[PDB]
């Protein structure tokens, strides 16, 4: 009902509910993840988990509770039954304070390193602001990896390998283009040394959003938690640590990237159902001819590793089913009616473009595989083009507000001084308000891919010598 | 180092710490599950997840919090309550899930409208919290634990019951086929079944060293009781509203504890090959620079060859540990097979292989390695299971009268006794056995009413009440 570009947030809420991905919940900021969405989480989880296992990272499970003093918008447990606890305990917002004392105990010698752990769990961040399903929620599923190394070089190497896996999670599984970069000093994880990130862009509201993160923590947590090892010469040294995480936010980004006015569009690589078979039957009927052929076609397609679901539910019209599965975002629908039975073909409609194909039964499995690769690729390339058109390369501050009013990001030469970022946030916030009467812009990332910087280029805000091209915009 | 048959509890503590399975934590009743334990969990999780997906069960994720009014729709002391965010008190307190019925079933009532929506079959892998102020046991009884909970809804009772039994058979396979732990299928007594369910089925395990039974997993026929409570109804094909027939089932990381206690020995863990992330560890014997490069090369060749046979191999080529250290390390961790390669073996074209369960050593040519190791692993798996099954059979005494109860309990055995199944008699038996044990609770309770029933001769009396016995019932002290 709501059009994606006209009323984006209403479009989003409608799409995630009518698709049967999300059920809203009486406790604000928490959502039920139904199988249509949870299957996508399972797919990217399997991909990422298989890859980090190749790197020697091992899964674990640490408690969801942390004691008050060890933690020093956290949800506090204070009672069991009607009886108060001796001390109140917090639900994890992240697990540094839960894991790193164990790391201190475990690590004694250089022979104990590197230590590489991951866990899949949920965390709780009880912010009072209004939630956004998938993107900003009070409880969410994630994975957090935490490693420790004998040298800075090895930790940094892992940071970048994990960031590349996050690029693949988004770009290869979810067909979402992302930008690799480094966070500004004011936006990085405090208590880390350097934060790398992959950033995505939502064209409909012009907002950047952080997609995943990979931190070079350095030795600051080692000194805080006394994580030391004896080296090959017998001297005590601090470990060099990393941590990295990615959440069900990724599903939200996928939904927003590929959806259209009709509803969701799910990339074939992660879709719970890749091909829905719709028999063209009407109430009663059922002689078995058409459903028999559908079952044959399902078996044949499943032998080619295609995920297939026959919607043989009675008392829905074929058009009702077409719209139902389009709203859910199934990438291909296969229609089988009497005419198709009589000619030995089936009619296949791809979700992203609406293009229809008449395919002989014998040709179904290869053709569908081909179409699937094409849909996946096309979804990514169109989204990549939109990303490129949403970034304006500028040189002076007078170009900022116009570009933000076109719902674009800006790539601008920046001095990288931390005070200027706050200034810029405030100054853009003010200018925005003033227009509004008739909203702040921050750094998203300093991209790894740096265009050339002509000698003597000035920072777009301060006029001081610019160091690097920086990506700015409004953000989630 | 404690011996398993002398101080069982300290043996267990040392076994799970020394093998790097658990780490202690400052919040009582919670433990850290280290990677070595988590590998076994991942194996049984993958097994069970694949099998329920073949049945059409889909995974999902429901919130960890539930509202007061939803939680108490109809145990209360065991629920952890969240009352504050930062320093602000919530308007109303919210609870952490001890189980998810009150969270999922309102959603079921909304989602189910027509027979076209059935069956609805969902599962989730998560953790739950039961805040008992009693002493925990690592894996077996903890305040937070990992589990899966499945919840299904069906148009008919017959279909629901078939699913209950199919899931219970998957739990039998989880314990017996993966973990090599024998279990007994049965039905819970009226006093021990899930309240507000119709029939609870169970698989039960036994710990010989302390004589205790323990529930291994559970599968409930809920019937229509929760459908009434939550108004989960469907319009059948003639437009009449009908109640759904429901099931719920679960199993936890307690399974790992049971595996440890069943197969572990004085040397530490013993991991069944089917759940071992490392089935064969290859130890290069490096000493005085004798043939270092050729030995390492041959180890890598053997690893490739074994992996083509789908054997899970690790080469422990770490230079900062001696070979003898590595032998002990992987023995304490329970790796089923150790492969030793030194210059003597390199010359002979053979390897020395030692199996963890018995310590027997084999000299195996390289060309024979893969089929011989596959044979040895199936032998180890089967032998672990069979020896545990024999201990289970020897731990059960079939009795007729109440006077044989306390002697059998003092032999650390369970009893199989003819029982009237009256629920008051179970409470009376619990209290009386506890009293007699005084002269870790000594009470004896029902473990299950086994599916496999011995003959019941006409006129057999209940071992306690003397009324006519209905069925043979398995009783013991328990976890
Ligand atoms: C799912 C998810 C995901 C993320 N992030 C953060 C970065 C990250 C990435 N990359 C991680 C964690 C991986 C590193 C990611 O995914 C953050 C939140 C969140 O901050 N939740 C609390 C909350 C609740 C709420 F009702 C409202 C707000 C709210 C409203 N306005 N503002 C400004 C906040 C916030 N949640
Ligand atoms: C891991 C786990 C597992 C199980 N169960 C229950 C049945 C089940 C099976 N099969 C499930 C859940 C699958 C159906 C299973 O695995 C129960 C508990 C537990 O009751 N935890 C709380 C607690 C903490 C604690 F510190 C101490 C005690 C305690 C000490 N003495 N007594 C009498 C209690 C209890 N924990
Ligand atoms: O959570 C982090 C840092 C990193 N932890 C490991 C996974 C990847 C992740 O980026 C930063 N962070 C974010 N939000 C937080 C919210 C609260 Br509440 C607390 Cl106490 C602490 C934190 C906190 O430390
Ligand atoms: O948890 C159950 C019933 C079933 N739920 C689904 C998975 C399998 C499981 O056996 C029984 N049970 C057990 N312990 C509980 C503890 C508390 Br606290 C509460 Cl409120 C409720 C319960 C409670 O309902
Ligand atoms: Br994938
Ligand atoms: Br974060
Ligand atoms: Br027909
Ligand atoms: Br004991
Ligand atoms: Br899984
Ligand atoms: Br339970
Ligand atoms: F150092
Ligand atoms: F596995
Ligand atoms: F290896």
């Amino acid at each position: 009902t709501a059009k994606k570009d006209e009323n984006f947030s209403e479009w989003y809420t409608q799409a995630i509910v009518r698709s049967e991905m999300i059920e809203y919940y009486d406790i604000s900021g928490c959502y039920i993840m139904r199988p249509w969405a949870f299957h996508i989480w399972e797919k990217v989880q399997r991909f990422f988990d298989d890859e980090i296992k190749k790197m020697g990272v091992e899964n674990s499970y640490f408690p969801m509770f942390v004691s008050r003093h060890k933690l020093e918008e956290v949800a506090w447990v204070t009672h069991y039954g009607d009886s108060p606890l001796p001390e109140k305990i917090a639900i994890r917002p992240t697990s540094e304070t839960i894991m790193y004392p164990a790391y201190a105990k475990w690590i004694r010698s250089h022979r104990d390193l590197p230590l590489k752990l991951n866990q899949w769990c949920s965390v709780v961040r009880w912010e009072f602001k209004q939630p956004t399903p998938f993107l900003r929620t009070r409880e969410f599923l994630w994975q957090e990896g935490h490693t420790a190394h004998a040298t800075e070089e090895e930790a940094w190497e892992l940071v970048l390998d994990i960031l590349e896996l996050y690029r693949r999670w988004y770009e290869e599984c979810l067909a979402v283009p992302v930008i690799k970069g480094e966070k500004s000093e004011g936006e990085k994880f405090a208590g880390g040394k350097k934060t790398t990130t992959v950033e995505a862009f939502i064209p409909e509201n012009g907002r950047g959003i952080q997609a995943a993160t990979s931190h070079l923590l350095g030795t600051n947590f080692a000194k805080m938690f006394e994580i030391e090892f004896e080296d090959e010469e017998g001297h005590k040294r601090l470990v060099h640590q990393t941590s990295w995480g990615c959440t069900t936010r990724s599903l939200g980004v996928m939904i927003m990237t590929h959806g259209d006015d009709k509803g969701l569009v799910i990339p074939p690589r992660v879709a719970s159902v890749q091909v829905v078979i719709i028999p063209i039957l009407f109430k009663d009927e059922n002689t078995g001819e058409i459903l028999g052929k559908c079952r044959e076609l399902k078996t044949m397609l499943e032998k080619a590793d295609i995920r297939v679901r026959i919607d043989d539910r009675s008392n829905y019209t074929p058009g009702w089913k077409y719209n139902h599965w389009e709203v859910k975002g199934v990438p291909l629908r296969l229609e089988l009616g009497p005419k198709d039975l009589a000619k030995g073909t089936a009619r296949v409609v791809r979700r992203d473009t609406g293009e229809a194909y008449q395919i002989s039964w014998a040709d179904l499995a290869p053709k569908l595989l081909e179409l699937m690769e094409g849909i996946q690729r096309s979804l990514f390339e169109k989204a990549k083009a939109r990303l490129h058109e949403g970034i304006e390369k500028i040189s002076t501050f007078d170009e900022v507000m116009p570009a933000l009013n076109r719902k674009h990001l800006v790539l601008a030469p920046w001095c990288e001084d931390p005070e200027s970022e706050e200034q810029i946030k405030k100054e853009t916030q003010k200018l925005s308000e003033i227009q509004a009467i008739e909203g702040a812009m921050k750094t998203l990332c300093i991209p790894f891919d740096q265009p050339p910087m002509p000698e003597g280029t000035k920072c777009f805000y301060t006029g001081k010598p610019a160091k690097r091209w920086t990506l700015w915009g409004r953000s989630y």
